């Protein structure tokens, strides 16, 4: 399995190396035939090549089977031309691979219900995967405009756009608890009804997965009242943008969440947290998100679901045994990693 | 003060009479010059006149200074032509009075943090008022359509639409903690930027109120993480629809929430709960929402803020002293009401 590693800035190199230690560990244990190469990306790239996404890196992601991203950005590059900002290189990466779906999981690990803003009774068992459509919708819809007296934006969706995001959700659900919930506003909007119709049609080719439909406003209530009753949730751009964020607060710590973007090209797996440059090089950076991105990679890029679950149970234990500083512990990056490996056998 | 009372169906007459007992009580205590008359509305109206919103009632709301609504609807009328359904009469009512703003408060009464799905630490102190634009937006935007291959809906807003809803929020904030937060998606949508610009302009005439802007997706996280730090929240139709529902789960019981619709005409105050016909006539119906709608009426329709707060503190105590059956108590409608009156002196 070929993996393109883009460490990035700040704590990127530390947390990414933590994930590689787990991957290499598994490779020796199962002979995965893991082959990887690190490439410049982000600020490091701007400083070394002048562009956040240099061509050798573009070639690297093109030839790779998966991308393990670290963290990009930093105050140092914020005051630069947009076309060359680290954030831009990130957008370019997604375009080059035609990644149309964004996977954002939110789970409350056993024993960590205390961190959730929700009552332990309700926070317990949460394990939801929000699949958000990234390319279409109101964010890119036309016509759009603004004048001194009015403003307009269009929520538009074509059948192919809905069909493809819907497919990654079903395919993604088979790997989990085989239950998908499609969110829309069908009872008021034409786009909603169209979205509902299409997903219901698409589902016919997935008899082993159960499909359910819900209105965005109702789903917002459910995520706070009974988030644990959901598995895979698929929805539009703006709807998925709101819902992903809502669900992300559930665990009570942004530092533990990974994410992935799927499409026609090479998949991208990355931790949701920033680069935290002021902590770079001290150790202490919580590698959880990075290791979980490694797990996401195994599951979605290579189908090694059982191995992904193994790494997941490993970090879960690690969090309780040697809590990272952010969870009130004192275990540095290496310390935490060691514990994870300790449970990877 | 002239009040038009529309009891409605199910528990409507019981809970509305509970609110009237409080109002009449206050009238004797402060000589408010309260004058009211009940009119048919809802199913009762269909059964007696053939239409859910008969003309004598239309004249009644036109001549009244406020409307105290009970509860409409019931399985009995669900299988009827849309034009004559109780739900329709409700829509007609809002149109006749050009009510463009919907006020939906969500508060966790002291001692009742236990019912919230949020941790007591975070549920404590919550008292938010969501002001939602009702007439414009994507729900009514054009062009809109659908074909075998595509679907589109338009989020459109004209300056006057934004200006008016914004004004009820500032005016509504002065009566509370003088802090308004305008929600939008300005960083991505033209409509967002336009909405932000207009509200910022409108705020200039309200120097005594503090204005803050927030992105809908960020606001979704805040309502779960730190809802207590907000006072008045104003936003668009679809955004307010989602946010009102999110905030409504915060208290942990739909039966305690009132609501109001403001505009050019006679204001409408009504409890959010259904008609619960299977309980009609047994007593036991929790009058909290109705009494709180009476309080909302005093505050928004007549400006008697201090009296509204008095009724609010009354029910708050009542909930702890003689909890309604829904809160695990056994106090029936009359019992609960008596306790409220007991604290209204």
């Amino acid at each position: 399995m070929k993996v393109a590693v883009l460490p990035g800035d700040g704590i990127g190199p530390e947390v990414t190396e933590a994930a590689l230690k787990v991957l290499r560990a598994l490779d020796e244990a199962e002979g995965l035939g893991l082959a990887y190469e690190v490439f410049p990306f982000g600020g490091a790239a701007i400083d070394a090549f002048g562009e956040p996404f240099p061509e050798p890196t573009r070639k690297g992601v093109e030839e790779a089977e998966a991308v393990l991203l670290g963290s990009v950005g930093g105050p140092k590059w914020d005051g630069l031309p947009r076309k060359i900002r680290p954030e831009t290189g990130l957008l370019s990466l997604r375009k080059s691979q035609d990644l149309f779906a964004n996977l954002r999981p939110a789970k409350v690990f056993p024993g960590l219900e205390r961190l959730s803003p929700l009552k332990e009774e309700i926070a317990r068992g949460v394990d939801v995967l929000i699949v958000r459509e990234l390319t279409g919708g109101i964010y890119f819809g036309e016509p759009r405009g603004m004048s001194e007296a009015e403003a307009w934006n269009t929520e538009r969706y074509s059948k192919p756009e809905v069909e493809r995001v819907a497919r990654v959700a079903f395919e993604g659900a088979r790997k989990r608890r085989k239950h998908v919930v499609s969110v829309d506003k069908a009872n008021v909007l034409e786009v909603g009804e169209f979205w509902r119709k299409t997903v219901e049609e698409v589902g016919r080719g997935y008899p082993d997965v159960a499909l359910e439909h819900q209105y965005v406003d109702a789903m917002a209530m459910h995520l706070v009242r009974s988030p644990a009753r959901f598995d895979v949730v698929v929805t539009g751009n703006i709807f998925g943008d709101i819902l992903s964020d809502l669900a992300s607060v559930l665990p009570g710590s942004l530092g533990l969440l990974p994410s992935a973007s799927l499409g026609r090209g090479t998949p991208v797996f990355e931790p949701v947290h920033g680069s935290a440059p002021d902590i770079a090089g001290k150790g202490i950076a919580n590698p959880t998100a990075a290791i979980l991105s490694a797990a996401m990679m195994l599951e979605h890029a290579f189908g090694l679901v059982e191995l992904a679950r193994k790494v997941e149970d490993a970090v879960a234990k690690a969090l309780l045994e040697t809590p990272p500083p952010d969870l009130g512990g004192s275990a540095g990056t290496e310390a935490f990693t060691a514990t994870v490996l300790r449970h990877l056998a």
